[PDB]
C-alpha cells in the first residue's frame, strides 16, 4: 500500500527538450541545433529552438511541480550553456542561470536531482569526432568539475549521462539521433568513451565538489524475453540483452565488457585497456533506471545486429509509440538487486506518450496514461515488498516537450504544452499522480 515516508517523488526533463533560447547569453551549438535543422531528420519540422521555453519559464514548471505536490525535479543542464565551444573557457551566465534556477527549486521544496549529460554534445566536439575520440570524455569531465564547484554546496544527487545506449547507438550506429552516424563500429567506439567520460568525470566531481556527493548514471534498462525457448529465440534474447543492457551494466559494476557479446561484435568491438575500464567502474552512490518497455525476441537471422527482433502481443495495450508491460519493471529491478551490486536505485524516468489534446470541457483526458501510472507504481510496491532499495520515482515527462526525432508531435507529458501559446495545463494523468503522492507524503 504505502512507500517510504522519505521517498522522492518527481517529474524529469531534459534541457533540449524544454528550454528554447537556442542562442540566448552565450548558449553554443550542440548536435542536436545541428541535427534538428537538418531537412528531414526530425518528422514534422519541428526544432527545440524554442521547445517549451523553459529558459525563460522554468517558473511555470516550478508552479506545475508544486501544483503536483512532487519533492523532487529531473532535468539536465546544457553543456553548450556551460562551456560553449565544448573545450574552453566556461561561460558564467550559464552557469548563473542554472544557479537561479537551483535556487529557486529549493525555495519550493524541491530537491534538484541533475543529469549533467542528456545528449546536447557541443558541435565543436563532434567536429572532433565526438563520442569518437576520446578527448571528448576528458573535456565532459572537466564541464562535470566546473558546475560541481560552483552548485555542489545545493545539489546533492547527481547523474552523470542519460541513457549512453542511446547516445552511442542511436548517434552513431543507427542515425536516428544526433549526429546521425551509421556505422557500427563508431557506435561501440562512442559507447566507449561515454563510459570513459562517465568514471572521469565521477573522480572529477568528488575532487571539486564542496560536500560530498551522491552520484549516479541513468541506463534505460529493457527486460528481454525469448518468444520461445528454442535455441535460437534464447540466443536472440541474450543479444539483445547484452546489446542494451549488459554492455553497459557489466563494465559499471566492474565484470568487463559481456564477453558474448565481444564475440559477436568481432572487429567492431572498442579497445578497451585495463586503467579505462578501472575508470569506468569508479565507485557510484547510486543507480537511475529509465524504464518504459520490454523486448519479447525472435531470432531474425537477415536483420542487423543484434538479429533479434520484437514479437508483437496485440492483446496488451500499446500507446502512441510502444507497447505497455509493467510487470517488466519488477523483473529488472530483481534481476538488479540480486544480480548487481548497484544500490540504492531510482526510477528516474517512466511514462508515456498518447494522443493527447484539450477536450470541450478544458482538460485532457488520457486515462491510459493514469492506468500505466497505477500499473507501474504496483509493480514498484512489489519490488520495495521484495527488497528492492527503490529511492525514488520520476515520471518522463512533466510537460509535452521536444521528442528527439519525433518532433513536438509525440506528446509525453503529464501537463500539456501548448507549443503556440507555451500554456500548459496539468493532464488527468497528473492530477491522479497529485492525489496519489498526496495520500503517501
Ligand atoms: O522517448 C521518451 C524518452 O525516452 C528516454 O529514453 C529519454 O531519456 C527521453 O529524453 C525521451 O524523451
Ligand atoms: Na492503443
Amino acid at each position: 500500500e504505502r512507500f517510504p515516508a522519505d521517498f522522492v517523488w518527481g517529474a524529469a526533463t531534459a534541457a533540449y527538450q524544454i528550454e528554447g533560447a537556442v542562442r540566448e547569453d552565450g548558449r553554443g551549438v550542440s548536435i542536436w541545433d545541428t541535427f534538428s535543422h537538418t531537412p528531414g531528420k526530425i518528422a514534422d519540422g519541428t526544432t527545440g529552438d524554442v521547445a517549451c521555453d523553459s529558459y525563460h519559464r522554468y517558473g511555470e514548471d516550478i508552479g506545475l511541480l508544486n501544483a503536483l505536490g512532487m519533492n523532487a525535479y529531473r532535468f539536465s543542464i546544457a553543456w553548450p550553456r556551460i562551456v560553449p565551444l565544448g573545450a574552453g573557457p566556461i561561460n558564467q551566465a550559464g552557469l548563473d542561470h542554472y544557479s537561479r534556477m537551483v535556487d529557486a527549486l529549493l525555495g519550493a521544496g524541491l530537491q534538484p536531482f541533475v543529469t549533467l549529460y542528456h545528449w546536447d554534445l557541443p558541435q565543436p566536439l563532434e567536429d572532433r569526432l565526438g563520442w569518437g575520440s576520446r578527448a571528448t570524455a576528458t573535456v565532459f569531465a572537466e564541464y562535470a568539475d566546473i558546475v560541481v564547484r560552483q552548485l555542489g554546496d545545493r545539489v546533492t544527487h547527481w547523474a552523470t549521462l542519460n541513457e549512453p545506449w542511446c547516445s552511442a547507438m542511436l548517434g552513431y550506429y543507427l542515425g536516428v539521433h544526433a549526429p546521425g552516424h551509421t556505422d557500427l563500429k563508431r557506435g561501440l567506439e562512442a559507447s566507449h568513451n561515454l563510459l570513459l567520460g562517465h568514471g572521469l568525470a565521477v573522480q572529477a566531481m568528488r575532487a571539486a565538489a564542496p560536500q560530498p556527493l551522491q552520484i549516479g548514471i541513468v541506463l534505460q534498462l529493457t527486460p528481454t524475453y525469448p518468444a520461445s525457448d528454442s535455441p535460437e529465440d534464447v540466443a536472440a534474447a541474450r543479444r539483445f540483452d547484452g546489446f542494451v543492457n549488459r554492455w553497459f551494466l557489466d563494465p559499471l559494476a566492474g565484470r568487463g565488457y559481456p564477453q558474448d557479446m565481444l564475440d559477436y561484435y568481432g572487429a567492431a568491438a572498442p579497445q578497451a585497456n585495463p586503467e579505462d575500464l578501472t575508470q569506468i567502474a569508479a565507485p557510484l552512490d547510486w543507480l537511475g533506471v529509465n524504464y518504459y518497455e520490454r523486448m519479447r525476441a525472435v531470432d531474425a537471422p537477415d536483420a542487423s545486429l543484434p538479429q533479434a527482433q520484437r514479437l508483437d502481443d496485440p492483446d496488451l495495450p500499446h500507446t502512441a509509440d510502444r507497447e505497455v508491460y509493467p510487470e517488466g519493471l519488477y523483473d529488472i529491478l530483481l534481476r538488479l538487486h540480486n544480480d548487481y551490486p548497484f544500490r540504492p536505485l531510482y526510477i528516474t524516468e517512466n511514462g508515456c506518450a498518447l494522443h493527447d489534446e484539450i477536450a470541450e470541457d478544458g482538460g485532457i483526458h488520457d486515462g491510459q496514461r493514469q492506468a500505466f501510472f497505477e500499473a507501474h507504481l504496483a509493480q514498484l510496491q512489489r519490488a520495495l515488498a521484495a527488497g528492492v532499495p527503490l529511492k525514488g520515482y520520476f515520471a518522463w515527462s512533466l510537460l509535452d516537450n521536444f521528442e528527439w526525432a519525433m518532433g513536438l508531435s509525440m506528446r509525453y507529458g503529464i501537463c500539456y504544452t501548448n507549443f503556440e501559446t507555451l500554456e500548459r495545463r496539468i493532464k488527468d494523468s497528473g492530477y491522479w499522480l497529485r492525489d496519489f503522492i498526496a495520500g503517501q507524503r
